[PDB]
């Protein structure tokens, strides 16, 4: 069952209790020495334990400002049988989230308003990203050789169903030719083996990079990962500003490679509370990251920038190729939500909120304050 | 690196640089058989022996002044080179010996006063040091990705800085016409190295992409990014508050690096070396702490040399002089700032005593 737990039962909770005195992070916030003692027994049908939920939190204290989640979950049982663990961290990290919230899914992309016309005179690309878990296989920090190599399988036969504008190819790391890995690094589609020692410590690398592969259809507008953080990370993207149509083949990819798993009698890890399960805590919900490549050199040296992107629930990441270079200020601007908000929310926020943003820009650009611009926060 | 290979088919002496009649530390360490031994060897980056001393070759100096004559490509550098950069910081750094180890303080409690030099005689004070982010190349090697890499990594960072603090960055290349004259106007802009040492080395590649200059609203701390290394930092303000420039100093760095730490980033560092940087003459902590101050009796007096000397100071408008720390590494941060702030209360001493066509001999300074 578990000859190792067992035998570590055998000392005093407090004995096997972490120490957590220099660390900051979500799991170490929420780890009392009495829910040590109370869940460190318990096991989920695969075997994962306590101790395998955290470790990462153990060996990696986290940092100043903002915290790490220190967590993850081995399977899908995970979250419900060390639940008193992870509930407390996911309403810390979703901005209040309760254990008695629901999660509403919405990907019918016509349900968006707008978001076709994004100023390609700003907006340089738009992308859409999620992840997915298989329900009946372990998580990447647990998962076998066996479960991985089977979850290869499933991908990779429904992603050769899909044809027409979708229609695409595989590329596994085992036998990837120098020629086409740094092709895929040209496109940013390609994935290596993690060096976070955030991801390296939860065991999520193991047999690198055994099962491990890329998929994109023919146009380079929709990419998948397989077997990286999580299952399966879908992407959809395009240059220009029509967030609706990168949206549009998001859903439309993610719909008919569902109704292939759903042909195997293979469904997505999903539930009313949590949405779609992933292995990190604070990528549940909906797991999406909606994103432009925006120009905004006056409003990014802009004081209230940052200021501006927290009311409109967004974020910001700089880039660092020869786009910024020119204007002296690109930016990677997408929705902070995750969790609490549908897919439909989630992309409108950014569709809206980067209206406002070009505004200011423009506004800026004819030399003047934005002062009245300055929205309230949503 | 397989032009290193061609040169390997050549003998080492017809390789070994002409170094008769140069003036540099390099010069003064690189022996054939040395140059033999490290010729073939390479850092991962695939920086090379020729490309650490190209510098050196390309300068011979002066003959009064002597430079250093070699930079570091990377972190590794100073490893795989260590025979030729050990000797070499012995003998720029007073002695530093490779067993030697390197203290960094940058707690502005432990500076014992300072927070009131003479204004009468200290027009200014100001610190700055230098700083490497691990995982990158230094400016001698760094290609246009990295250099980007590098400079996304701390306009984000300084972005996020904030309170007496927080300001704007400036990228020298989308720079507006308003931007670089304002900037001019509170004499903050910085442009292409001039200086062949510099130009040798390779670190002047690609001008002005990737660089940049932020400083806070009230102009009292600054950043160069990319320019000599990876980032500058410069504490600045008028008057003799050596202790609140420090102190400033030490915590916008404090927090810079804690934010970069927070996306798993790193100065560079090691018990040994300190910070590292590119210039072996700003290891340690590669900080200089200075005042202008208006000494004219001492200015002229056939000790002011000697006094500098003994207190540990350097000197670079009447009597007007820009005095600072000429210690670098061996010595910690507090260790540099405390030096100048007690050398400059016996420089206003002596050039007091001066002033009254007294003595000063008894007040001589051993030689610290």
């Amino acid at each position: 069952s578990n000859s190792h737990n067992a035998l570590k039962l055998r000392f005093p909770a407090e004995d096997e209790f972490p120490d957590l005195s220099a660390h900051n992070n979500h799991m170490a916030k929420v780890l009392t020495p009495e829910l040590y003692a109370e869940l460190r027994a318990k096991s989920t049908p695969s075997g994962f334990t306590l101790d395998d939920v955290i470790q990462t939190g153990v060996d990696n204290p986290g940092h100043p400002y903002i915290m790490t989640v220190g967590c993850v979950a081995g399977d899908e049982e995970s979250y419900e049988v060390f639940k008193d663990l992870f509930d407390p961290i996911i309403e810390d990290r979703h901005g209040g989230y309760k254990p008695s919230d629901e999660h509403k899914t919405d990907l019918n992309p016509d349900n968006l308003q707008g978001g076709d016309d994004l100023d390609p005179n700003y907006v340089l690309s738009s992308r859409v990203r999620t992840g997915r878990s298989i329900r009946g296989f372990c998580l990447p920090p647990h998962c076998s050789r066996g479960e991985r190599r089977a979850i290869e399988k499933l991908a990779v036969e429904a992603l050769s169903s899909l044809d027409g504008d979708l229609a695409g190819r595989y590329y596994a790391l085992k036998s990837m030719t120098e020629a086409e890995q740094q092709q895929l690094i040209d496109d940013h589609f390609l994935f290596d083996k993690p060096v976070s020692p955030l991801l390296l410590a939860s065991g999520m690398a193991r047999d690198w990079p055994d099962a491990r592969g890329i998929w994109h259809n023919d146009n380079k507008t929709f990419l998948v990962w397989v077997n990286e953080e999580d299952h399966l990370r879908v992407i959809s993207m395009q240059k220009g500003g029509n967030m609706k149509e990168v949206f549009t083949r998001f859903c439309t990819g993610l719909t008919q490679i569902e109704t292939l798993f759903k042909s195997k009698d293979y469904e997505f890890m999903w539930n009313p509370h949590l949405g779609y399960i992933l292995t990190c805590p604070s990528n549940l919900g909906t797991g999406l990251r909606a994103g432009v490549h925006i120009k905004l050199p006056n409003l990014g040296k802009h004081e209230k920038f940052s200021e501006v992107l927290k009311r409109l629930r967004l974020q910001k990441r700089g880039t660092g190729g020869v786009d910024t270079a020119a204007v002296g200020g690109v930016f990677d601007v997408s929705n902070a939500d995750r969790l609490g908000f549908s897919e439909v929310e989630l992309v409108q926020m950014v569709v809206d909120g980067v209206k406002l943003l070009i505004e200011m820009e423009q506004r800026l650009e004819q030399g003047q304050a934005i002062d009245d611009l300055m929205p309230a926060q949503k």
